[PDB]
């Protein structure tokens, strides 16, 4: 017998913009960014602070963060000492994973109401040093970023190369790879302009003392493209026959997104209005090398689980980790290409890591017309994926 | 009304041994003793690798292991690659909040089978410099087990001060503290020597090429004391008017536990008998300061909700992160200290952080008689504490 | 065999850069090699004649192995000629000269190059051999480390200084007014073009970028004379007198001489500069190296019976502005003689180079038949001393 | 005036450490006082009386200011002793005593002490100054960069001697021969006692440890002669010929001798050991290392009119056993004659000491009037050579 259980809804869904590499962001740290993404999202959802009851974020990269990532967040929003935190890591799927783990809370009744994100500053990441007795010959200080974040321990080689196995095996070429990118580039342009982030993203004021303030009120990655240099550039993972670029591979960045969760009993209870429904959510791993094509299994199981077909979804967001990846997935999901990353992705947008599984459900909140179906997915180091579907109400 | 849940029960808990800080196991990473105590745990149940849907472990000092720590262990364990990986941090209750979590993601009907746990190799955690430009005259690069595990933030003082303050505050003197930590080496000698650890601590075989092989096959730490010099020593976290010192406060060690979830369903199908079940769990949160207290909260939590008394329990397992923390505890709740860690703890068998919370859950596991309840808690860096409760069968 | 007598034929140097400046992208040793080449090429003499090579390099660390030997393959010279590098600290550079001179002297060689050599800008920091400590790994600074910090007390140079500024009374009043003094005489003999045969240009070059020229001393322009009297003391919180702008800088350069005996100079037919007449070193509680100089300058007057009015020029390093102040008062001599075309003060000093530089200088300023000074403070109590006659 | 004649009065050692072993809490500096301080003692001299120091010393990042300046002051030498540290490579502990004879040649010091001093123990890693590169870089051995790599053929010192082993015809199996040849040597000079005048004990002290009396050469010991022809050739790993047990090893130790004019012994009642007669440098391409000391020795002995057969001692630096087989081929000597009582190979190579330890030895070893000769290559191409004779 299937278990009975409570009906979890999104009630507001807030981010900081996303900061490119040692840029406009690069001084704060990642607990601060999530500090803020979590003010605003209490604020968005209209209730107090105490309501909230517990918080997981997603956070990939916690070296040098100091101790509990999520709870140096959550005390420094302002909540209540007394709120138990969890800071989880599942690589690229960190923000949706923690997502995920809430609402599964929420679904056995062991919490009303819950704060579930991502937060990142790859900017401030630092390098290591080992433990022990220093080897004849030299030592070796290695970037965290690279050995943590994007190097596969199994094939010894960086996440681009095993997007070039896929691009080898499925035949997508360098010209259809730079075609999306610069589509990605296009689409968020569009979308920031035509102001369709209003209520999704909150400014950020960095002050420096000495210097004037600087507020940050938008995306900085999208405005650091040069259409003309697309298709000159090398490709960067492999020297013979390469396909990965610079422009058409997501970018390091900085950024953090929350939600705020709760039971459809307790949204009753605080008089909010439900933004959208959880309806389910899957975890998939394929061999490493080729996690770009295990957000397919994913998502398809996600369908299969709910008894929909992929004809009924109105939008996708499937994480730009690499133009590849995208493409991948509409090639073996068959699905049509005007319904995918409508308003841009990791790509041109920049990719934060433990937050973007986060920022792409945030999205579809606020992009879904009522009743729509939406259903985002992404891919992880080692092989793995998460996906989740929601219902606008 | 309440949700009706799958029953979680515990079909096997396996350890690896606790090794010393530079120790017997300082060669082998935190990963490999995870795939260690997985494959034990596995055998322990017996039940097909296959069977296993999902893997969550506890681990604090993530730096350096490489990418997606959990999905190392369970590769290395010679799981399928179609498990999905996530790895927790809750600071010292990371091993406990991984079983919990997994426990709620088997309530809902999401999975039948999983394996939960934790790992750490303190020896083997590195040091960090700051991403950018180095000083003129010079930098210290930051120990991240001070850094991440032991230093509070808001304070910016040691876990060890900490416990201090909670001396002052409920009258826990020198002589008490030192009584305890002695209790516990005892304890955990007697138990070795009994052999109450046969089918919960597999042995480890270290292999250097060019020297015969090492089988580890006991806790390493126990033997290291001199009961002569305890009350001797000087206090190492506050000089003036101290309490705390190096033989009543744990030590820094390696090690890593795991489980066997699965529903009561699951269980009957594969024909295992389970060995325990899982009743219920909390979190609760105090002030920073005040870990060494928040889990009397969290057991108090549990036993309201379950509506049992502290009578009502068998066994307790409280962590020893200080001889001082159990002495708190014992005194609020006023228990019985004969029904406390009745065969030692981390003062005596070391704590390596990500793994003790699992670990203890696991020796209530085998310890208890059929029919008999136990209660585990654990104190967490940042304010927090978790609690768990079980049934023997 | 009797005693040769030793000239100087040319002296060169590279513009002094600023710490992480102008000059910060070349290796200590290109810049000596730079410095070499220029020596020969004003000499007029073929590389093939200079016969061996002592350069001062006092952080030899991380450059490679033998850097003297670098600097003169590196500038061209044969495969043949030997190489030493010299570490007598701030000494280092006047150092080598005098060993050079005892070499010459004895008939060992009969042309040879010395001077000195230093990139402060590429110096590392080090992290020491064996088990990381728990709680951190210090990774200290060479600069400070074996640069700038005195064994015996454990204080900085700058200390140092502080300690005969309290003993010998001069304030901090005094020490700002020379060094305000030194930039507007380094000002003042840049606009005059007095380095024209001193200084050569530098080319830097970088991939995909435009080759700068650098052709000038940097550090003279980086000052605010409002500002002086302003600010911090630096090494001492109390009653202190030592600062950023009345102390030297951290500095990169190269300078080289080429010296022969008198009978080389004859058989090559060139015009030597300068005679040296004579040299010596100094040494006192290392604390005092502020007035080690005085103690070597009066060896060398003693020793070819002339007395201090006799010298028209006196070079004495400017290592903080309170060391020459201190000189001048020991020693009662005129100021207006003392460092006329500016010092380490205003024009910086890699310290490597700095003993070699103002040898060189003397040897383009001075008139026919002056006697020219030099003087040179250094750590751990040291100082050498050199005086040279214009031919 | 005239050259003055130069005598050695007394040479002292450490014994040699191993890498990282019963020397290797001792800085370089702290080895230096001890091998200095023996030396005055042995003299039997004032220890005012000398008047200058000079030291030898090739990798000395992090070992604080003024290396040369530590040893003297820390040996109990007056403060007013000047002091310079050479660097000439493996060749700086013979090169500070040939500068040394210079200074007392030209009448400028009538007493100095000389010699040289190196930790390899305690050598560190460096780290470039500025920002640090997107996917981490590795912290430099100094050993490795400083010491053993040759800069322009970016190859280990160990390659250059394959080079050379190729072109002389000179195999595995004769460079293996050398080498247990040298460790014979040393064990049966140290059981005969032959080094009861040269080497003095040291004591290690460490709190709450029993105190290690160091009273022997460590690394002669550390040998199976058994497992020689078994080795890899770590230099090269198709036809080579250079291994671990036929090349000098990193170590520990100081030497130092005092040196005087004749008319400076007489004064003082002092009894020499030797006379210096002459000396000399060399230099060739810088992979041809090994070669120089051939060119280096065939110098002095032209100079002073010798024959190879006058030559009773030869002493030529065990770099590589291939080094001295070489040296044996080019000059045709008796191979009974060379390295009589072992050399670097078996007893190690601190680099900045052994130039001095070698010329110490034969003052020593050598019979009344017999004269020895010893030579030593260097990186970069180099060699020193000198000539004494036993009075
Ligand atoms: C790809 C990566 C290594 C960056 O490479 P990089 O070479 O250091 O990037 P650069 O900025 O130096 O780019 C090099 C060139 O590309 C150009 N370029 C980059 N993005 C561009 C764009 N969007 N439009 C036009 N030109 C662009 C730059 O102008 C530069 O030009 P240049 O060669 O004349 O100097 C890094 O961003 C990365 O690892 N990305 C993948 C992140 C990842 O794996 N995430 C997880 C997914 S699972
Ligand atoms: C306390 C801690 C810093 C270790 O301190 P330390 O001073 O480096 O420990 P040492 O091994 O040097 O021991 C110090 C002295 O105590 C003695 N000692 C240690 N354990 C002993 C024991 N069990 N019995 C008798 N003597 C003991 C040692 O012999 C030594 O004596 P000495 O100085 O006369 O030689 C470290 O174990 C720690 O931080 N523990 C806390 C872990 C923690 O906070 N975990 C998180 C929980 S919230
Ligand atoms: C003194 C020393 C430590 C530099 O100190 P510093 O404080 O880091 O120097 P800075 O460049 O940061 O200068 C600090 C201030 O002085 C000012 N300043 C420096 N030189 C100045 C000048 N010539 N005129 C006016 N202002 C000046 C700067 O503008 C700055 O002002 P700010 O704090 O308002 O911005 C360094 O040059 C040194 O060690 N010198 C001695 C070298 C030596 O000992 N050599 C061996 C001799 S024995
Ligand atoms: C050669 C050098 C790199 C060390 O090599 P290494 O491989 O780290 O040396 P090791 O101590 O690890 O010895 C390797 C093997 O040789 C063996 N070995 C070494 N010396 C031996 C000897 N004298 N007799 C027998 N066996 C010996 C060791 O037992 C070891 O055996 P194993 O592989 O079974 O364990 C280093 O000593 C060196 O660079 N020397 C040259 C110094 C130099 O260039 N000086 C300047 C001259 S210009
Ligand atoms: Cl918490
Ligand atoms: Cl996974
Ligand atoms: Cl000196
Ligand atoms: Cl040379
Ligand atoms: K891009
Ligand atoms: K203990
Ligand atoms: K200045
Ligand atoms: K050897």
């Amino acid at each position: 017998s299937k278990p009975t259980l409570k009906e979890v809804v999104i009630v507001s869904a807030t981010r900081t913009p996303i900061g490119s590499f040692l840029g406009s962001l690069s001084l704060l740290p990642a607990t601060k960014l999530g500090s803020i993404a979590i003010q605003g999202a209490i604020e968005k959802a209209g209730i107090p602070k105490e309501e909230v009851k517990e918080a997981y974020m997603g956070n990939v990269l916690q070296g040098g963060e100091g101790q509990a990532p999520t709870r140096q967040a959550v005390l420094g929003a302002g909540l209540p000492i007394s709120t138990p935190c969890t800071t989880i890591n599942k690589v690229c799927a960190s923000g949706m994973k923690a997502i995920m783990m809430a609402s599964q809370s929420l679904m056995c009744g062991h919490q009303d109401v819950m704060v579930a994100g991502g937060m990142e500053s790859m900017s401030n990441v630092p390098y290591v040093m080992n433990r022990g007795s220093t080897p004849y010959g030299g030592v070796k200080l290695e970037d965290l970023i690279v050995k943590d974040g994007l190097t596969d321990v199994y094939n010894k080689i960086h996440m681009g190369s095993c997007a070039e196995n896929t691009a080898k095996k499925l035949n997508i070429a360098r010209n259809e790879q730079d075609a999306y990118a610069i589509n990605s580039y296009t689409r968020s342009k569009a979308a920031w302009e035509a102001g369709k982030f209003g209520n999704e993203v909150i400014p950020v004021t960095v002050t420096v003392k000495g210097q004037p303030d600087v507020v940050v009120k938008e995306d900085e990655e999208y405005k650091r493209v040069d259409f003309s240099k697309v298709p000159k550039l090398k490709t960067v993972f492999q020297k013979e026959n390469g396909t990965v670029t610079a422009a058409n591979a997501s970018t390091l960045n900085d950024g953090a997104a929350a939600l705020v969760l709760m039971t459809a009993d307790a949204a009753k209870r605080l008089n909010v209005t439900p933004l959208a429904r959880i309806v389910a959510f899957a975890d998939a791993a394929v061999e490493p090398i080729d996690f770009p094509i295990a957000p397919v299994y994913a998502a398809s199981m996600v369908l299969k689980d709910v008894g929909l077909k992929k004809e009924d979804i109105a939008m996708w967001e499937v994480n730009e980790a690499f133009s590849l990846v995208v493409l991948a997935n509409i090639k073996m999901l068959e699905i049509d290409p005007q319904k995918v990353n409508i308003n841009g992705g990791a790509v041109s947008l920049g990719h934060p890591i433990g937050m973007s599984g986060a920022r792409i459900v945030g999205h579809l909140t606020h992009a879904l017309k009522q009743g729509e179906y939406g259903l985002a997915s992404i891919c992880n180091g080692g092989g793995g994926a998460s996906a989740m579907l929601i219902q606008k109400l």
